[PDB]
């Protein structure tokens, strides 16, 4: 991990949630959603334990954590609340 030295060079992203409410936060577009999962969910006091990252409120396609706002090329995203945690992990 990493505490986080300095918190500058951040972009304004839109966090759509509840398919009704939305909020804006300033975070690094570089960091992968995987790392901005909590930074975001937290901002929306959401549970990153069972949270998904869809394109936008409209679209329902899942995004790639590994990919960042840059890699993705989006300024806004939606946080979906599902329930699924099971599978192997190693490489």
């Amino acid at each position: 991990g990493s505490s986080g030295s300095s918190g500058e060079k951040t972009v304004r992203v839109v966090i759509n949630f509840k398919k009704t409410q939305k909020t804006i936060v300033r975070v690094s577009p570089h960091a992968s959603l995987q790392e901005l999962a909590p930074i975001i969910c937290s901002k929306c006091e959401f549970d990153p334990l069972h949270t998904l990252l869809l394109k936008d409120y409209q679209s329902q396609e899942p995004l790639d954590l590994t990919k960042s706002l840059n890699d993705l090329g989006l300024r806004e995203l939606y946080a979906m609340d599902v329930n699924r945690e099971s599978g192997p992990s190693s490489g």
